[PDB]
């Protein structure tokens, strides 16, 4: 339907996000995660290359490959930072390729690539997987391509989850070209361009020396840098002067750093920064433009501007937090030439260049036209007692202007007159205005950019509009109003129509001449994606379903995220308005405005949004101090009145105000009606009544070392605060309390106070014992305003209680379940108010608080587990005391927890009243208590279910169509070398193939997750729950605790929520029975030995934990009593290993049920370090009707890869299945089919052994059965199949952030039951051994390369090198065929590369030291590939190169049957050549080319070589043996 609703439904508007950390400049755990795999196509001749990897300053370095311009690595890096987004994505991802790098010689340069870090951040998985990266010279225009490195580069934040592809078997013929590391849209081939950095001239430096200042402006971008010259002793430097960068276009690193600084001799310092962005200055595509910007003014933040000899807030100043005073203003330009690098003329070199730019008048900005900036202090609150009483100013600049102590007709007042502090409480103080608000007005002269700021206030009106249409959605989704499709396709309606107003607005004023190219540019760029996103808009709006409501309101962001990107303004007009808290005239604390939303404008979407209105600010504390326990407080509170505009159009700056009012106005502006005043003195005033109706919280803060807290509520409005009671020791205190604010005074009628009403500030405290109180959080509300006219009537009033979101920090600290009016006393008194109905506490009164209906709790207690020590004391009698609103219920003691953690009760209850709507519920507290003697219970944990939504019993849908059981349905369906590994990378492809279709038979399979077996299963929890047990203070977000380590336990058991009075075939059909009540089905508690099978396959990317950037891991597995520590069998120096390793502990559940699986470095001296780990819960697994101890396989076999593990044979889990589900069957008739309730299968009716006879079986059609479980009427259930689940290994020293992913299984088989055989083989394949004789015969056209020193004769004494794993350990050389005149040479030389080689992998591998003083062998795997290189042998001089040939032993060409026949084509990126594999066809002679790069950089043909490559097994090396060089058996001439 397309029917909508253009108006707000729920009340989102009444619960404000303000928040007082923001999040510029917040450091974050951040990780450049860089594996590179290999390269291909290296420009150089004989190279070692090494390839580099540098992330910002840190850099890394692979081994040294020898002699080869294809090197494989494989080796893999990780770059941990600790800073701020901004800071973490313009450090640039330098890959490079260097050769000859040693012990004090720096590398020789083959290539670099560039990119930032954002650039890899901005792709759909934050990642690139499988991408060659275009080398080319850095310090060279004219040089052409100089290789490709293939890697992954990902970068993962604290918290993100990255879908990381697994890694596979390599085996294909990748293409370099349509897979390069570029992001989309960017061409394959990048030209060289320029950057004009254009920088002419600056004002409004502060003081620097002690007192001038000597600027110069440094320009960063994609790590190079270029500085100005410096002006010497001047606040208006001139120095019109371009920094020009040569580098590649379009640029991978997206932003430039452009920063003022002053050169001193010791203490060089910045004054300022500006960021641009190259995204925001330019387009891609066939309509888009190179990045220009100005030439225009940018406003530079940073530090307060007094003169101090050491600065606290020097990093505002570099740009790394929010500026909080204006620094400079820096008149800029930047422009992009794209060079002609074909052309001979210029130079090609690529340094940067400090030039003369040429000189632009202050014309080409702007007029500099006046500006009237007026402000009116109506309330200034809730100011932190900490600063004191002494007085207390407001100063307000713009620019530098009105900074009477630190910048650089009407005289301007930019400060409110001192005034000192009274007291609100014990934490916050208050001016008393009353009715004399103090007012400031500042005279400023900026350019006349008007135009650009009234296009942001169009594109960020549409924005505005649409984030409050689409927080209407979520909020009216999360309170389960009724359609939220109406509103949605409304907001869509509304942003299409603010975007066709967009188009048709922002085309008035184009007749300036002092428009920019860039204004220009972004101007048809606004009009083109706005047009596009109306219809998109348009489009979305028809697709907006009842089921689809969720997905299309996540695509809504990408409009409000573009909105945001295309209304920021890259060319600054006028700098934000400060407002400064002073006193003993010391900057306390500050707010910033945009002055775009405080500039007036005729028309409405132009004006500011925050002009002519009074605004409510909250100042914070400059820099890092407004983050943490200092910033918690609220520094102070305005409610401040501002306009912006031209002092032309200040006939009207007073008309947002409240009416009533008259102007009190300076001496000089006695008689003058356009004078602004500097105090307004109201004479009007409303009487109102604010009722705070504290019915509830939730989820609070702990702040109390027994984790809980005493919480209070402060409610603030105005100049007065009032408390709620304390409640002591719970995180969801029942206020129920009214507060009513008496006779409360709101100076003059404000204009549209039911639309905007004043902000109440709400904090929670913890209460301690001397008095003090710990800060717990703070949420935002509007009450709902009654006026004196208004009748106090449905639907509007009684307000309802609402969920306001209270926030401590930047954490979310629980949810404050209340309402709020503001009612007017009218003419009447208050007898026209409603009436009010514990000493002087008022409850919340009726119609406010819910309506309770009665529910019975039911708690089925099914054991405690991992109870750690309280007070160093071991818990020995536990108690779990459950309480829900009061009510509650107390488990039977376990009088002994070691020996027996079983609670004698399985099943207690309780009743209680809980409200009506259940989203209103409040949350069911578990605590457990540890029963000392003499009645000393002392708390052991506690857990707050806080939704009890999941365990709401109704009765279940018997009208489905699983649920009629009635009529049947039918369903119905070399070798040798297999192994697990065969029937697991199957199972790895076909996982790829279904990602695939998910984004978009001769081996059997399992079914490999790529997460956790619990995330499939949703955590095994269809009747068991876990509850963790906090203890302890919450952590703060930095620098505190996660809530992991303050868990001391876990409480087993389930919840049954239903009203109490049920129909009574309701309760029948749930099968209640009077002691266990409604869990039915329930197993038994008792404890059983289990075997616990961990069978461990390999781990992936695990984090470095040694100095030389790799690990040596092993498998550590605690259970129970058990910690086995592998560390015999650690694999050396290998980042991903494959363990194929099973564990065996015997456990007693459910007790030792606690799974946790490590993977720890091995280090010699030292203790071993923890890589990862990861807790698997095993009790959920065993006791779970989805069968979760032994994983069901896909097909039946007694033999071979595909062997049946587990000792239950299918018809007997069949006959186990059907036998507790009550299920009649399973009804076997004759061998092929089976009977289950009223479902037939059929299937095979014979299973084969391992020579090969036939026997009828069951086993076949019983699997079938069990793999159509899920199918089965009564208790059908999806079993757990045979699987390899990937499990993230996480680290608490390091959290967040994913650290390796250890891919396993467990198995259980309880002891009572007959014993499973032996583990699976899942042990790593063995290599095959080989021998590959090359047999050298000739050479022919070898270049020559000597020259004789008497006759010049050109002569070569060439030998052939070969090698196959590598030049330090299998190379060998023929002897020399000396003096050749002709490149002829005579060898008949056989070299012998015996070899180990895996055929899936298609690697060799090789087991060797890493260098001569390493501990340990490290298994090795290369590539096959045989290298032949010619030489020249020297007798008095080292060998000279002469060509090469690397050839794939499974993708190499077909030797030529003649050496004329041999061309460059053959090795080249020619495809007229078929390729062979020496493993399929065992024997290949040909001639082959040898090329070298010349100077020139492309490959001449420097040789050819008759080969003969013959692969044999090593058994049948040895039944035919031959000899090495000529040498018997089978000798050569
Ligand atoms: C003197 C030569 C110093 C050479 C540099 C250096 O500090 O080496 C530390 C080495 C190796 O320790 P790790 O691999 O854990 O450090 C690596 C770390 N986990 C990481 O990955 O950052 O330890 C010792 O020498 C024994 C210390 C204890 C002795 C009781
Ligand atoms: C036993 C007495 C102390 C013996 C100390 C000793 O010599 O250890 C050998 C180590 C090398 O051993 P690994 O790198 O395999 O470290 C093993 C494992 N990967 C680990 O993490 O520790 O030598 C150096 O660190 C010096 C290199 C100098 C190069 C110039
Ligand atoms: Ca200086
Ligand atoms: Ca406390
Ligand atoms: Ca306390
Ligand atoms: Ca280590
Ligand atoms: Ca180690
Ligand atoms: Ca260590
Ligand atoms: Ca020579
Ligand atoms: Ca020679
Ligand atoms: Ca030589």
């Amino acid at each position: 339907s397309v029917t909508a609703l253009t108006s707000n439904v729920s009340n989102k508007r009444s619960k404000p996000d303000i928040k007082m950390e923001p999040s510029a400049g917040r450091p974050m755990d951040y990780q450049v995660s860089i594996t590179v795999i290999e390269a291909r196509q290296l420009v150089g001749l004989n190279m070692d290359p090494v390839v580099c990897v540098e992330v910002g300053d840190d850099k890394k370095y692979t081994s040294m490959k020898e002699s080869t311009n294809c090197p494989y690595y494989n080796e893999y890096f990780v770059f941990d930072f600790h800073v701020s987004p901004d800071v973490m994505f313009d450090k640039i991802i330098k890959i490079s390729v260097i050769h000859s790098k040693n012990l004090l010689r720096s590398g020789t340069l083959v290539g670099s690539f560039k990119m930032d870090v954002g650039t890899v951040y901005s792709q759909p998985e934050h990642q690139f997987h499988h991408k060659w990266a275009i080398l080319s010279d850095p310090d060279d225009i004219s040089a052409g391509l100089k290789g490709y490195v293939k890697c992954d580069v990902a970068v993962v934040g604290k918290g993100d989850n990255i879908k990381t592809p697994h890694k596979a078997n390599e085996t294909d013929e990748d293409d370099i070209e349509g897979n390069l590391l570029l992001p989309e849209g960017v061409p394959p081939e990048r030209q060289w361009a320029r950057f004009y950095v254009k920088i002419y001239r600056a004002e409004g430096l502060p003081r620097m020396n002690t007192d001038l200042v000597d600027p110069y402006v440094q320009v960063f971008f994609a790590g190079q840098k270029g500085k100005t010259s410096v002006q010497k002793s001047s606040y208006e430097p001139l120095w019109n002067e371009q920094v020009v960068f040569t580098d590649l276009f379009p640029p991978l690193c997206k932003r430039m750093k452009v920063q003022i600084r002053d050169s001193d001799k010791v203490n060089d310092v910045a004054i300022g920064t500006h960021f641009i962005d190259l995204r925001k200055i330019s387009n891609d595509g066939d309509k888009g433009f190179l990045p220009t910007l100005g030439p225009a003014w940018v406003n530079m933040y940073g530090s307060t501007r007094n003169y101090t000899l050491l600065d606290e807030h020097q990093d505002l100043n570099e740009g790394l937090g929010e500026g909080v005073s204006f620094r400079a203003r820096l008149m800029l330009g930047l422009a992009v030439e794209i060079l002609d690098t074909s052309n001979p003329e210029l130079t090609s070199s690529t340094e940067v260049q400090v030039e003369q730019a040429t000189p632009v008048s202050e014309s080409c900005t702007g007029r500099m036209e006046e500006f009237f900036l007026f402000g009116a202090f109506l309330e200034a609150s809730m100011i932190d007692r900490k600063n004191g009483d002494k007085p207390i100013t407001f100063e307000v600049t713009i620019g530098n202007y009105g900074n009477e102590v630190d910048g650089m007709d009407l005289a301007s007042v930019s400060s409110t007159p001192p005034m000192r502090p009274q007291i609100t409480d014990r934490n916050y103080f208050h001016l008393p205005y009353l009715e004399r608000k103090p007012c400031i007005y500042i005279k400023s002269w900026w350019p006349d950019q008007r135009r650009r700021l009234y296009n942001a206030n169009i594109m960020d009106h549409i924005a505005d509009k649409l984030e409050e249409g689409l927080n209407d959605v979520q909020e009216m989704i999360k309170t389960e109003k009724s359609y939220p499709e109406r509103r949605l396709r409304g907001v869509l309606e509304e942003l299409s129509c603010g975007c066709h107003r967009f188009l048709s607005l922002s085309d008035k004023d184009q007749g300036r001449s002092s428009r920019t190219r860039l204004d220009r540019e972004r101007l048809k760029s606004c009009m083109r994606e706005l047009e596009s996103m109306g219809q998109q808009a348009k489009s979305l709006r028809a697709q907006v379903k009842r089921h689809t409501v969720r997905d299309k309101l996540r695509s809504c962001q990408n409009f409000l995220q573009k909105l945001r990107f295309l209304a920021d303004e890259p060319q600054h007009s006028i700098p934000d308005v400060f407002i400064w808290m002073m006193s003993n005239n010391k900057r306390i604390a500050y707010a910033r405005v945009p002055s775009k939303d405080l500039l007036f404008s005729i028309v409405e979407e132009e004006l500011g949004k925050d002009c002519a209105k009074v605004k409510t600010l909250f100042l914070k504390l400059p820099g890092k101090r407004g983050f943490g326990s200092a910033g918690w407080t609220v520094q102070a509170k305005l409610e401040l009145y501002l306009w912006l505009g031209l002092s032309k159009q200040r006939k009207d700056f007073l008309c947002g105000l409240p009416c009533g009012f008259e102007e009190v106005k300076a001496a000089q502006g006695l008689g003058l009606h356009s004078f602004p005043p500097i105090s307004l003195v109201y004479t009007k005033k409303q009487a109102f009544q604010l009722r705070a109706h504290m019915y509830q919280a939730r989820s609070l803060f702990a702040a109390d070392s027994s984790g809980l807290s005493d919480p209070f509520a402060r409610v603030f409005f105005i100049n007065q605060s009032q408390c709620t009671e304390v409640l002591n020791e719970t995180l969801c205190p029942t206020w129920d309390q009214m507060l009513v604010f008496d006779n409360l005074e709101l100076y003059g009628e404000a204009h549209e106070l039911r639309d905007d009403p004043p902000i109440i500030v709400i904090e929670i405290y913890d209460q301690d014992s001397m008095g003090k109180a710990d800060f717990m959080g703070r949420t935002f509300a509007k009450p709902l305003v009654k006026m004196a006219d208004e009748a106090y009537c449905p639907p509007r009033f009684p307000p309802q209680l609402e969920y306001y979101q209270i926030y401590r920090g930047s954490a979310t600290a629980g949810d404050l379940l209340a309402a709020f009016e503001l009612l007017q006393i009218g003419p009447s008194g208050k007898a026209d108010l409603p009436p009010i109905n514990r000493g002087p506490i008022m409850p919340v009164p009726v119609g406010i608080r819910p309506v309770l209906s009665k529910y019975r709790v039911e708690v089925l207690f099914w054991g405690l587990r991992d109870l750690k020590r309280v007070n160093l004391a071991q818990v020995d009698r536990p108690r779990v005391d459950i309480e829900c609103a009061g009510k509650g219920v107390q488990s039977s003691l376990i009088h002994n927890y070691k020996k027996n953690p079983n609670f004698n009760t399985l099943v207690k209850w309780f009743e209680v009243d809980l409200p009506e709507n259940e989203l209103l519920h409040p949350p069911l507290n578990i605590r457990v208590v540890d029963c000392r003697a003499f009645g000393r219970y002392t708390l052991v944990g506690s857990h707050a279910v806080s939704s009890l939504r999941r365990f709401i019993y109704r009765p279940p849908d018997r009208s489905a169509p699983n649920w009629n059981t009635t009529g049947e349905v039918v369903v119905s369906m070399d070798e040798s070398m297999l192994d697990w590994w065969s029937k697991y990378f199957a199972s790895i492809d076909t996982m790829k193939e279904q990602l695939r279709q998910h984004e978009t038979a001769k081996i059997d399979e399992l079914k490999v997750y790529p997460k956790e077996l619990e995330s499939e299963f949703d955590s095994f929890e269809d009747w068991l729950h876990t509850f963790n047990l906090l203890r302890g203070k919450t952590g703060d977000d930095e620098d505190g605790s996660t809530e992991e380590e303050r868990i001391v336990g876990r409480f087993k058991g389930s919840l049954c929520v239903y009203k109490v009075p049920l129909p009574e075939d309701v309760s029948r059909e749930a099968g209640y029975d009077p002691t266990y009540g409604m869990f039915q089905g329930i197993p038994s508690n008792d404890p059983i030995n289990v075997l616990v099978r961990i069978y461990v396959v390999r781990a992936t990317d695990l984090h470095p934990a040694d100095i030389n950037g790799k690990a040596d891991p092993y498998i550590a597995i605690k259970l129970g009593k058990t910690d086995i520590r592998d560390k015999e069998n650690y694999i050396s120096k290998q980042l991903n290993p494959v363990f194929g390793k099973s564990f065996d502990i015997e456990a007693s559940f459910p007790m030792e049920s606690m799974l946790t699986v490590a993977v720890y470095d091995w280090d010699l001296v030292g203790t071993d370090d923890l890589i990862g780990e990861t807790k698997i819960d095993l009790e959920n697994r065993f006791y779970s009707k989805h069968r979760a101890t032994c994983g069901i396989a896909q097909t039946y076999s007694i033999h071979g890869y595909n062997i049946w593990r587990d000792p239950m044979k299918p018809s007997q889990i069949l006959t186990r299945l059907c036998k507790e589900g009550k299920v009649d069957g399973p009804h076997f008739g004759p061998h092929g089919r089976v009977r289950v309730a009223n479902r037939v299968f059929t299937g095979p009716s014979e299973i084969e052994d391992e020579n090969g006879q036939r026997k009828p079986t069951d086993e076949h059609v019983a699997l079938s059965a069990l793999r159509h479980w899920e199918d089965i009427p009564r208790v059908g259930c999806r079993l757990v199949p045979e699987h390899v689940e990937t499990r993230p290994l996480l680290n608490p020293d390091k959290p967040g952030i994913e650290q390796g992913r250890l891919e396993l299984w467990v198995d259980m088989f309880p002891m009572d039951m007959p014993a499973p055989g032996t583990p699976l083989d899942i042990s790593p394949r063995k290599p095959k051994k080989y021998e590959l004789r090359v047999i050298v015969w000739n050479t022919d056209e070898v270049v020559l390369e000597d020259d004789d020193f008497f006759t010049g004769e050109k002569s070569s004494d060439i030998f052939v090198r070969g090698w196959l794993k590598g030049q330090q350990e299998d190379k060998q050389d023929t002897d020399v065929h000396y003096h050749s005149l002709t490149g002829e040479g005579n060898f008949n030389w056989r070299y012998l590369f015996p070899f180990d080689y895996l055929a899936a992998e298609e690697k060799i591998v090789m087991s060797k030291k890493e260098s001569m003083f390493s501990w340990d062998e490290t298994e090795y795997k290369i590539p096959a590939r045989l290298t032949l290189q010619i030489w020249d042998a020297d007798h008095f001089s080292a060998d000279d190169f002469l060509g090469a040939i690397e050839l794939d032993l499974n993708r190499f060409p077909r030797g030529a049957k003649t050496a004329k026949q041999c061309t460059m084509e053959m090795a080249t990126g020619e495809v007229d050549v078929p390729l062979v594999s020496i493993f399929k066809q065992k024997r290949v002679k040909g001639w082959w080319p040898l090329l070298a790069r010349n100077e020139n950089d492309e490959f001449e043909l420097t040789g050819k070589v008759e080969a003969e490559l013959h692969l044999l097994t090593a058994e049948e090396a040895e039944k035919n043996p031959v000899g090495l060089a000529r040498n018997e058996p089978d000798p050569l001439e």
